[PDB]
C-alpha cells in the first residue's frame, strides 16, 4: 500500500534498487538471450502445457499492466517438464509492450526487442500457494512468449476487446471461459534460465522458460494495448506504455536451449 514504483524517469527500473535491493542481484530478469551462446541441452524434456481445464476468472488493471487471472485452488492449467520438476499451476497472465512497434518486450533475442511480451505466470504446488512459492528459488515458473506485430492473434481478440471496461488503475471485469491455449504458438521449443520476478519485488523465485516461436498480433490489438492508463479513474491521464524492465547482467548464468 506504499510501493511507488513504476514506469516513469523518477521511478522507474533504475530507481527501483533503492526499496528493493534484490534488483542487483544474482539472478535478476529479464536478460538478453545470446542464441550463438545458449546451449541445447540434450537432458532437456518437451514441456508439457495442459490447459483444456483451465478456469479464467476476471481481467484487472493493477497499475502496471492488467491481470487476467485464472481459479489456481485446482490442478485445472498445468506446466509440467521441460526444466521443471513438480507440477506448477497458472495464476494469471499478463504482457509487457512498448509505445512503439520496435520495444516492448523484457527479454531480447540478439539484443531484438519485439513489440510485446506475454508472461504465463505458474507457481509450485509443492508450496501450497503462491505467497509462499514466490520465496522459493523454485517457486514459479513463467513461460515467456514474443509478440510481433504482423497479423491478427484471433485468440487475442477477446483480451483486447475487454480493455475499455478496465482502462484505469483498479478496474476489473468479469472474465471468464477465455481459452490461454489461443495465445500459444504452434512450436514449444524454449530457452531457460534462473530469474527473478521482472517487476517489484524482484524476487529471485523464476524458472524461466522463454519459447522461441513469437506469436503474431495486428498494430490494431496492440494499438489498443496502448490506450490503457497507469493511473486511477479522475488522476491525470499517463498511457500504459513502456511497461518493461530492460535486460539485466546475465552474471553467473547460462542460459540452455530445448532444441538445435
Ligand atoms: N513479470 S513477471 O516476472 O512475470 C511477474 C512479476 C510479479 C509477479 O507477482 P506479483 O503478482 O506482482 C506478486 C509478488 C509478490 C507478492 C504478491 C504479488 C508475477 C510475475
Ligand atoms: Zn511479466
Amino acid at each position: 500500500m506504499s510501493h511507488h514504483w513504476g514506469y516513469g524517469k523518477h521511478n522507474g527500473p533504475e530507481h527501483w534498487h533503492k526499496d528493493f535491493p534484490i534488483a542487483k542481484g544474482e539472478r535478476q530478469s529479464p536478460v538478453d538471450i545470446d542464441t550463438h551462446t545458449a546451449k541445447y541441452d540434450p537432458s532437456l524434456k518437451p514441456l508439457s502445457v495442459s490447459y483444456d481445464q483451465a478456469t479464467s476468472l476476471r481481467i484487472l488493471n493493477n497499475g502496471h499492466a492488467f491481470n487476467v487471472e485464472f481459479d489456481d485452488s485446482q490442478d485445472k492449467a498445468v506446466l509440467k517438464g521441460g526444466p521443471l520438476d513438480g507440477t506448477y499451476r497458472l495464476i494469471q497472465f499478463h504482457f509487457h509492450w512498448g509505445s512503439l512497434d520496435g520495444q516492448g518486450s523484457e527479454h531480447t533475442v540478439d539484443k531484438k526487442k519485439y513489440a510485446a511480451e506475454l508472461h504465463l505466470v505458474h507457481w509450485n504446488t509443492k508450496y501450497g500457494d503462491f505467497g509462499k512459492a514466490v520465496q522459493q528459488p523454485d517457486g514459479l515458473a513463467v513461460l515467456g512468449i514474443f509478440l510481433k506485430v504482423g497479423s491478427a492473434k484471433p485468440g487475442l481478440q477477446k483480451v483486447v476487446d475487454v480493455l475499455d471496461s478496465i482502462k484505469t488503475k483498479g478496474k476489473s471485469a468479469d472474465f471468464t471461459n477465455f481459452d490461454p491455449r489461443g495465445l500459444l504458438p504452434e512450436s514449444l521449443d524454449y530457452w531457460t534460465y534462473p530469474g527473478s520476478l521482472t517487476t517489484p519485488p524482484l524476487l529471485e523465485c523464476v524458472t524461466w522458460i522463454v519459447l522461441k516461436e513469437p506469436i503474431s498480433v495486428s498494430s490494431e490489438q496492440v494499438l489498443k494495448f496502448r490506450k490503457l492508463n497507469f493511473n486511477g479513474e479522475g488522476e491525470p491521464e499517463e498511457l500504459m506504455v513502456d511497461n518493461w524492465r530492460p535486460a539485466q547482467p546475465l552474471k553467473n548464468r547460462q542460459i540452455k536451449a530445448s532444441f538445435k
